[PDB]
């Protein structure tokens, strides 16, 4: 099967007056579907509970955006049950007509990208261009996992010949498996941590986030036009940890692919050690647990550059962010003129209701807001307050860009991840201490440099020891297919995301010998 | 750096004089130094203890072959520090730097191949073929990790470039790690679980089995002479558990590659899913867990062709093989053609003392002996004996080839890894019925068939589930390179020993863009 070279799905900025338009449409077309309640998907068919689950604008939270079906233990040992029986003929597919199911997956996708975009901004508060990256970093998961997995396809394995015989070694699947996903990427991650295993032939059932229910079920709907058969791909919506539980333990779970906080992830790492009663298989647990990322900046930097790589890093999406600059590591040189550019731009970004396509939507939910303005009350101990650090008038979660400075490197908010709009400032003598503080933490997932001198940006990309480093620009916003995205330490298992070697964490290998 | 394509070395067939001159020559010098003690090797040194391990001769357990030190935790630990010590600069060695390191050490080893062959005669109870496919392994490790790890040299990773940027894709060693090697292939496994990590940057601290602590150390002379830098391997033969216990769960372990029993192995799974206290990373586990390997023979095959296999895939090394042949699933109509084959072959196999060249050596140690000729008795129940099921006479482990026949497929002998010279025969009415009791067990590791028909063949291609299989040949001794090893279920994690693949397991990715 031959398609083109791979391309990123281009993000929509909305500057020509024709996008904008198409913009407003999507988002009344949305809106006029808040009505809308949307069942769990299991074995090819929408299967309603009598529970259910309601879904929030949180730039509004008065106002419901739709609620869902509530799956328990039995919807989940039924969605099993169907990821079983569907493993077994969905192993034994041609890869290139899965390869063709994702492709049209994508295409479906591509059509319904200004709906999935209006859907995001609704419920989860993201502003139209967050919401274009999600939609567009989701689009290229599929379309990059459509072409990797064919890298892999009968019979793939290098192996040396031997006098007399066949030596023949392939990649087969694993089986069901389940993917737990997170709020802040629930079109792209929940996406792409579903259709990376699919494509190469196991099944799936997935549990969207529980502030994001109804943009998966949007993605679940294209799924289901797209012709998955039938327990190929499963929704699970569901509150607290029952499903999520439930499963991971499971005997019969194969795989667990997870994104989301690090005391989650540990759970779930830990029981994916253990075999359960019955079980056959050691359990494989993929983990992406969070970050504490950095910027440094030094002396010899384009200080605006960086002022504006800072922002963009630390308060897009609010800082909702795995990959957000929540530490802004300054040497002497550096502190006066990057601190006094990086305040006068965060003061002039605007806050709020997120269709409005402000600077900052709000956070994600009430929980979200307590935990943020809980750290800023820490914070406030800690260093020293100098912008934000409140809560915004209106119903909605909306939280002030913030920076405390003088903050201590073994401080709790430059050691804890907030996920929130505030960024921590750490002023060191050079760049050597620069590197000890970027690296002093658990963590190691994004972190950048601004810098102008050659053997300054050399020694980070050998020392500074995070998965995904980037000099002269901002940490966020990884492509698929350019930068692979996964972390080391505490940030998770570097399940490298977008890149070759994801789906080969989906596969196991036989090899077979005949003698003739 | 460019050497010959790999080449497996070749397996000694001793039919020559000049290899029964060089062999014998090489028994009597290693019988005459009986008795050498061997320091544990740490940083560099040889480090002697207080303490001693004694190794004796299988075959006449009054005989000692040598001794070694004993560690405990304080030399463990001392061990851990000088292999972080290490790590922190044979990381940044050029790969082929490393690559020609190993290379120096396969040659050293190929020159004391005589000498290693002898050591596994008298310490482990190989006859003199067992002995040299055991060594010749070792060396087709070395040879093949140090060629498989400049495919991963910088930078390797396939990367989607963006305009106006680098995106640079390339991986890092891990760190220090340990490796709790096998009695059954302690100068093969022992020595492909070492210099695999090792290869591409990782530093390791090597816990060899008791039963084999004499030929580790030699093993150790050859890391030595090579001039690995100090910290880089370490040696630290131990009693019970108190060493690897330590490592497995220390929180400054990074990985951890175990070959053994399923009952370890799955201790060590759980305890690396555990966050010890201070611990900064998911720690990674390998785990080679063994297997109930079959051989299925329909009525079409060449009877005589199968039976050899049979009694070589069972027999082989007192069938102490994770690769063992201990089930024989017959068809209806090849049942009584195949066993009577197969007895008249195992009756005529000799069992004495290694040095002998026997068919049989003994079993490894008193405890395997007992454990051997308990699950005899367990088999006298639930089987029929029809051959051996008794301890020979003499000093040493001798245990006959045993045959059970008209074994029910949930029998103990039909499900748990005995790992002596003990075949279970089950009788099946044809090939579907064949394939369901070989995949009902709970491993998946090797796995044959003897038949002449295409279709039944293909049908255990797809369907017959485990790692390595083996059509119309014997289903032990794999070879590396041609034939990844390595199985499924609780087989263990199916890291393909002998491929390209294995190498991944011990590195992680960084991508570092930037924008210019
Ligand atoms: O790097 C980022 O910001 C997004 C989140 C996961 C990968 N892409
Ligand atoms: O297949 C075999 O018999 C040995 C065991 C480990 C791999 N080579
Ligand atoms: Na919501
Ligand atoms: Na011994």
């Amino acid at each position: 099967m031959t398609v083109e070279p791979f391309r990123n799905e281009p993000i929509e900025t909305f500057q020509t007056e024709e996008a904008r338009r198409a913009m407003r449409e999507a988002l009344r077309r949305v809106r006029e579907e808040f009505g809308r309640h949307y069942p769990l998907y299991i074995g090819g068919e929408w299967v309603d509970t009598k529970e259910r689950m309601v879904s929030l604008n949180p730039s509004a939270p008065s106002e419901v955006v739709g609620t869902t079906a509530k799956a328990g233990k039995a919807e989940a040992e039924a969605a099993l049950e169907a990821a079983w029986k569907a493993f077994k003929t969905w192993k034994d597919w041609p890869q290139e007509d899965r390869s063709r199911l994702l492709l049209k997956a994508a295409a479906l996708m591509r059509r319904r990208k200004r709906e999935l975009e209006a859907t995001l901004v609704y419920e989860v508060g993201k502003n139209w261009v967050e919401a274009s990256a999600d939609v567009a970093e989701a689009i290229d998961f599929i379309e990059y996992y459509a072409r990797a997995a064919l890298r892999y396809r009968y019979p793939a394995v290098e192996v040396v010949p031997y006098p007399g015989e066949d030596n023949e070694s392939f990649y087969v699947p694993l089986g069901a498996g389940v993917v737990i996903a997170p709020w802040n990427f629930p079109v792209a991650i929940f996406t792409g941590m579903i259709v990376g295993p699919v494509a190469v032939g196991n099944t799936v059932i997935a549990k969207p986030a529980e502030d994001a229910v109804v943009v998966g079920a949007k993605v679940f709907e294209i799924f289901h036009e797209a012709g998955f058969p039938p327990g190929v791909v499963n929704f699970l919506p569901g509150v607290g940890e029952e499903v999520g539980a439930y499963l991971v333990e499971h005997p019969r779970i194969r795989f667990i692919n997870f994104t989301g906080s690090l005391e989650v992830g540990l759970k779930i790492y830990e029981a994916a050690g253990r075999l359960a009663p019955g079980q056959t298989w050691f359990k494989r647990a993929y983990v992406e647990t969070g970050g504490k990322n950095a910027i440094i900046v030094d002396e010899t930097a384009d200080f605006d550059l960086a002022a504006e790589g800072v922002v963009v890093s630390a308060y897009g999406f609010q800082g909702q962010k795995c990959s957000a600059a929540s530490r802004l590591i300054l040497t002497q040189g550096a502190y006066e003129p990057v601190l006094e550019r990086v305040l006068k731009r965060a003061e002039r970004l605007s806050v709020g209701p997120a269709e409005e396509n402000p600077d900052l939507g709000p956070v994600v939910s009430a929980e979200q807001e307590r935990k943020v303005l809980s750290y800023i009350e820490i914070g406030k101990n800690e260093g020293q307050l100098v912008l934000g650090g409140k809560r915004l008038e209106g119903e909605g979660y909306f939280i002030a860009p913030t920076v405390f400075t003088e903050v201590p490197p073994k401080a709790r908010i430059a050691q804890e991840e907030i996920f929130g709009p505030v960024l921590s400032v750490i002023r060191v003598k050079d760049f050597a201490e620069a590197l000890e503080v970027a690296n002093d933490t658990p963590y190691g997932l994004t972190g950048g440099v601004y810098s102008r001198k050659r053997e300054h940006l050399e020694w980070a990309r050998r020392e500074f020891h995070v998965g995904n480093l980037y000099f002269n620009r901002k940490i966020t916003g990884a492509l698929v297919g350019v930068q692979p995205f996964g972390g080391f330490k505490l940030s998770g298992t570097n399940a490298k995301t977008g890149a070759l070697d994801y789906l080969r964490l989906f596969l196991e290998m036989k090899a077979v010998a005949e003698r003739f």
